[PDB]
């Protein structure tokens, strides 16, 4: 207990983080559909755009019988059951997104999607690990994790470029698993002092850092500003600090009370995080009060990879490693890895700018933020 990363075997971290070799945090070939007994939620999602379109979609919901979470057997069910009720929630709250809220949610979602959401220790909200790491299949299963060979399960409105968001999203996701399944190697590196595969691990990292920022670049190619800002980001809000909602959402025969959680936000995805945590960055930006809101979101990751995090945290630290020695071709190799996420974030900061910022105008605190991670980052430079 507390003594970092736990290991499945000599090369490979515990099964228990949930961290596949292939995908990283994503979750490897999500279920796609869920057992029969489900199939009228599954309408319900799959036709949300219409739904939502033709002002069909709270009556519908509002129609459906109580259905028990007890025959959702494995994670990958549970998982696939969190993403269809978790959108049907997001659409039933918002509508349309023109102000029409509704403030219940009826208890034959509000029940299962509760419970559910207990079991997988996630509060009852869409979040990342739902609209991204769950949402999506390949096409064809014997062609490889390509854009053109790929799919999200669910949107919420025709137009939205919800494919192009979350798919965009889980690539740069797939490209920095190569890279999280080398971290193994770094320890054992470090453990056995050996320079070149601490070294190789480290260039290895980067490389994966530097291809996961050029699939980040293709988000301009299939997201347009406007309908990422002015619709598929209202699917995406919630109900915490929402002048809209500003007691929260009433989950209907759960709790008594209105209940308040938290929209999405880029603090969902552990990459960050991880790399920083790895690299011994500590963001300072934003104070107590980014830093408090940062952990609510680790919150709102799948536990286990919050535990992975944890423990990362726990292991020897690279950075005063590779510090207490005259080795050039170390320290390079740890700015590498430094480097890429420096330009990762300078690169999150244009996408805010690009996607939320400039739609916005046609703010000050998360442009400065962004600038700060960024510049906090640049300083890590050894
Ligand atoms: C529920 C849910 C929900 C929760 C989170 C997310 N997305 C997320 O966590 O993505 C991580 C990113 C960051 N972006 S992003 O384009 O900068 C980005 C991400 C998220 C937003 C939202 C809509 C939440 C907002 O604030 O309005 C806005 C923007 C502009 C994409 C993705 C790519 C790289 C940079 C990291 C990454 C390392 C993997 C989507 C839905």
């Amino acid at each position: 207990l507390g003594s970092g990363i736990q290991m499945e075997n000599s090369w490979t971290i515990s099964k228990e983080y949930h961290i596949d070799e292939e995908v990283g945090f994503a979750l490897p070939n999500p279920q796609e559909n869920l057992p029969d007994f489900y199939n009228d939620w599954m309408f319900i999602a799959k036709h949300l755009p219409d739904l939502i379109e033709s002002g069909q979609l709270r009556e519908r919901v509002e129609k459906l019988n109580m259905l028990s979470i007890d025959h959702l057997t494995d994670h990958k069910s549970q998982r696939l059951a969190r993403l269809v009720l978790g959108c049907i929630t997001m659409a039933y709250v918002w509508g349309k997104g023109h102000g029409d809220v509704r403030k219940v949610l009826p208890r034959n979602i509000a029940v299962p999607y509760c419970q559910l959401s207990k079991k997988l220790e996630l509060p009852p909200i869409l979040v990342y690990a739902d609209c991204v790491l769950a949402n999506w299949k390949k096409k064809d299963p014997n062609k490889p994790l390509t854009y053109e060979n790929m799919d999200v399960l669910f949107s919420f409105r025709d137009g939205d470029c919800s494919k192009g968001f979350f798919l965009v999203s889980l690539l740069v996701e797939i490209a920095a698993a190569s890279a999280i399944k080398v971290i193994p190697t770094v320890f054992k590196a470090m453990q056995m002092q050996e320079r070149d595969t601490l070294l190789k691990a480290l260039l290895e990292i980067a490389s994966c850092l530097e291809k996961a920022l050029q699939v980040f670049h293709q988000i301009h190619d299939h997201v347009n500003p406007k309908a990422f800002f002015s619709v598929l980001r209202i699917y995406l809000s919630g109900w915490k600090g929402n002048p809209q909602l500003s007691d929260g959402l009433v989950y209907e025969g759960f709790w008594e009370d209105p209940k308040e959680f938290a929209g999405g936000s880029a603090g969902q995805s552990s990459v960050f995080q991880c790399f920083d945590v790895l690299l011994g960055i500590q963001q300072t930006a934003g104070g107590g009060h980014a830093a408090q809101f940062l952990q609510d979101m680790r919150r709102y990751m799948p536990p286990a990879h919050r535990n992975f995090l944890c423990s990362l945290e726990s292991n020897p630290s690279v950075r005063e490693f590779v510090l207490s020695k005259g080795d050039a071709g170390l320290r390079e190799a740890y700015d590498a890895c430094v480097k890429a996420l420096v330009s990762l974030r300078s690169y999150h900061l244009q996408i805010v700018t690009k996607y939320i910022l400039i739609p916005a105008s046609q703010g000050t605190d998360l442009m400065n933020f962004l600038k700060t991670v960024r510049s906090t980052t640049e300083k890590s430079l050894l």
